[PDB]
């Protein structure tokens, strides 16, 4: 009668395009049959002459190399990879972006968390881990996800580039390269602010000025799950608290430097995300509308709904905490 | 490391266009992965914009609608279509016909035999049955394949022609008909002796030669397991036999006449292959070779392979029924 899950019906094709599509409807091969549609969508797979069965070991193999953390997973790459493609579509990219740039653009959001931990950059360098170790403490993880999607592409079976004259594999590969270490956090002031100043007179074919959008771009897309709609954003602060707490829990108990952002002991889900929203996402957002108005509609519009509910949250949170001692 | 079996490996993709390869190895979904692979790889998509994903929902309609019987069954198309799509390699047959030639070649490969019943046409008219009612004797099975075939690209889901223009679904359509219905044994000579007609100053843009060669090639495809190693062949002449004897059982038992080459008692296998190679099969492809050189080595040298097999493996046959009998 009807046909197996791994079969996308279009109501599903249709609404893959959109910010509020429900990522926790679906099942890891599901979810490979979503990104393999995109690529063909987007027409990558044309204009790379890419190998539609390359493409689908590719992404398997991609999904292996990801971990069963608490947030840093194959859901959460997922994630990121299905708003890049939403934001393609909604602000029209394809007519500004070059198809490399766009190549560049998925492939980076589906590859930027490849192997994480479940334990940030802090963490590797205070403990002085392998990875710390190997990176002389620059951007470790970002570094090695990078290093991760690399290897898994010189793999003859999982090479999706294979079809591309060598001076287009350096350009997508320093492109890529660019991408996935900006989504390291610590660097977000440093990049908002080049960004920013090349905001002032912007020019779509200065290529300095095309890089930081990009890397905006997909930082973004990293950190989006506040713009989903309510019942979908909620579940990701859960797990990304449940990660910190068993990060501080480890570093209490091997004696190291446990950030505050990070401890069970002072940290509330409201609290957490009140001056995130505020302060990081909404500003980044706004910046980005002066190019895309479209943006305010569909992103802004419920960051600010998403500020207000865990506003008024905190406000419970107090008058609660308040009533059990006075 | 572990690949599902669904993704196939570079080595099977590689298999795919030898006329070698082992069709009995294969489960349902791997045999769909292949088929799907062949539009690809063929330009097919690329050429007729088909939706990816429609392709795989059309796949998996046509496999849902082939029957479980022991030859004519969705092994038996998987294994014509791979016949026809090492065709396309062998003989360069992109080099002598439109893209639309050769999407007509692969797409009534698929759906020749759909829905078939397991028994033949000679059946179908004794009988008086629903189908050879319905057709008013004539080529009653293949006509019902082509209605399936039409009915299952009507529905929106499985249309792999949705992005044709109707000049262009007009042409496949009737391209698809003249096939399908020239795989009816019962015209062989009748087209055999046209092709040795247009043979004789054969002409590659005259439309009348080539609607004549594709008719070839297809009839080529529907009986050429005969041609694949021993190993891969023989089954298939059981599988037959199995279904000639269910059929002449039934028309012993409802008094309709028995054809002798399907009677339980005046057949053996070995006596019907060395017939059936002597005077249907290398006589087809000897003509076939005339245009096409390479075929001799690759098809003909096989079929007196085998030839001579049979003729062995008869002396042995004979000597045993010397043995019973009384
Ligand atoms: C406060 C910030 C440095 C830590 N931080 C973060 O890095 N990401 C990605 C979040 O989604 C987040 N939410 C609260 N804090 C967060
Ligand atoms: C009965 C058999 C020896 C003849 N025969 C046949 O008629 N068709 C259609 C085949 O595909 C086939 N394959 C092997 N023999 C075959
Ligand atoms: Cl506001
Ligand atoms: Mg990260
Ligand atoms: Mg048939
Ligand atoms: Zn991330
Ligand atoms: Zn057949």
């Amino acid at each position: 009668p009807t046909y197996p899950k791994y079969l996308l019906s279009p109501e599903t094709i249709e609404a893959l395009r959109k910010p509020t599509f429900d990522v926790w409807l679906w099942e890891p091969n599901e979810m490979l049959s979503c990104l393999e549609h995109m690529y063909h969508d987007l027409g990558l797979v044309r204009d790379f002459s890419i190998n539609p069965v390359t493409l689908r070991r590719w992404l398997f193999c991609v999904h292996d190399n990801y971990r069963n953390n608490p947030f840093h997973n194959f859901r959460h790459c997922f994630c990121v990879a299905q708003m890049m493609y939403s934001m393609v579509w909604l602000c029209s990219l394809q007519e500004k972006f070059s198809q490399t740039d766009i190549l560049i653009l998925m492939t980076a959001a589906i590859c930027h968390d490849l192997d994480h931990p479940g334990y940030n950059n802090t963490y590797q360098i205070n403990a002085r881990t392998e990875l710390a170790v190997r990176y002389n403490d620059i951007s470790p993880l970002e570094n090695h996800h990078c290093a991760v999607a690399f290897q898994i592409l010189a793999e003859p079976e999982c090479n999706i580039f294979s079809n591309i004259p060598p001076d287009g594999f350096k350009q997508i590969r320093q492109g890529m390269i660019t991408l996935i270490l900006a989504t390291d956090m610590a660097r977000h002031a440093e990049i908002m602010d080049s960004f920013k100043e090349k905001m002032e007179n912007f020019d779509y074919s200065n290529e300095e000025h095309m890089t930081l959008l990009k890397m905006i771009l997909i930082k973004c897309c990293d950190i989006s799950n506040a713009v989903r709609p309510m019942e979908v954003a909620e579940p990701w602060v859960d797990c990304l608290l449940e990660e910190y707490f068993m990060q501080s829990d480890r570093e209490k108990s091997e004696g190291l430097p446990v950030a505050p952002f990070m401890d069970r002991d002072k940290v509330t889900k409201a609290t957490a995300q009140i001056g995130f929203i505020k302060f990081v996402l909404i500003p980044m957002f706004e910046t980005v509308t002066k190019l895309f108005p479209m943006v305010e509609e569909i992103m802004l519009q419920p960051l600010w709904e998403s500020r207000d509910r865990y506003e008024e949250l905190k406000r419970i949170d107090d008058a609660m905490k308040e009533l059990q001692k006075k």
